[PDB]
């Protein structure tokens, strides 16, 4: 019994559903069957499944990432030596290492349908990515601190790996401090030696913190980019491209300010 993508989407959704107490009427269309099957992943906890499930869900997932338009490091124009700027989601692009910027459980986003970038990371890679943070936290007896790495495979991802990093959150109306800057510095400084003693060709890094966590955009750019040209500057490395990966326009003109007002 091959499967067709419907079937297999079929497939995963009653497997999650049949785990779960609630009854929910299946959908119909192919935004609702999609939507419900992310949903149910976000809201699993991590827990023994059925080897046939994750062969039919990487399937799935794997041919999911292979029908976007996907980009290649090769592919980006817009680069200052190693750094390149590229805006797009971080679920097409083919880098070595993604950078996620993950909550201190670190075992994703269990809110349905959330679209902060662990939720899109996890939605994309598959439940390996849970399990995986999982057993990573279960042996080290505690929550992740700010300013770490920690890598895994990407699973269904177009790229290799995922780092993933827990970054400083701002207060709404609060100012940042000499230590939420620092914090910040230690999440790129941690992700680009993580990469490095992994001896990987390319990391692409979202706008860590600047997203829920209210970090102010034009400062964490400056961070961001100081952090990685200290870093090049002062380490051999396997790098190199390391991909500023913006996701707003507002976040590309400042960036673009930055590295090519010049
Ligand atoms: N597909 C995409 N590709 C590239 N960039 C993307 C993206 N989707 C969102 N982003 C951008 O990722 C950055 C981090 O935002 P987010 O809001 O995801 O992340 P942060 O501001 O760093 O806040 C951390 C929380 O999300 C975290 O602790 C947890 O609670 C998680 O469960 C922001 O610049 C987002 O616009
Ligand atoms: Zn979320």
């Amino acid at each position: 019994g091959p499967m067709n993508n419907d079937e297999q989407l079929e497939f995963l959704i009653n497997y999650l559903l049949d785990e779960r107490s609630e009854s929910i009427d299946i959908p119909k269309t192919f935004s609702e069957k999609r939507n419900l099957l992310r949903s149910l992943m976000n809201m699993r906890h991590p827990s023994n499944i059925s080897e046939e499930f994750l062969r039919i869900q990487d399937e799935f997932l794997s041919r999911e990432t292979a029908n976007k338009n996907l980009t290649s490091v090769e592919d980006i124009s817009l680069s200052s030596g190693k750094i390149m700027l590229w805006q797009g989601d971080i679920t097409t692009l083919s880098a070595d290492a993604i950078v996620n910027a993950a909550n201190s459980k670190l075992l994703g986003c269990f809110i349905p349908m959330h679209n902060c970038i662990d939720n899109i990371i996890h939605s994309a890679s598959g439940l390996q990515l849970r399990e995986e943070c999982n057993r990573m936290i279960m042996l080290q007896g505690g929550d992740e601190d700010v300013g770490k790495a920690k890598i895994t495979n990407a699973y269904n991802l177009p790229s290799k790996y995922v780092v993933h990093t827990v970054g400083p959150s701002i207060e709404r109306g609060m100012r940042v401090s000499s230590d939420d800057v620092k914090k910040l510095e230690r999440c790129y400084n941690s992700c680009l030696e993580l990469a490095s003693e992994y001896k990987l060709n390319s990391i692409a890094f979202c706008c860590i913190s600047t997203g829920v966590f209210n970090f102010p955009q034009k400062k964490a750019a400056e961070i961001a980019i100081r952090t990685v040209k200290d870093f090049l500057n002062s380490n051999e490395t396997s790098l190199n491209h390391i991909i500023f990966d913006v996701f707003t326009d507002k976040d590309y003109d400042i960036y673009k300010k930055l590295l090519f007002g010049n």
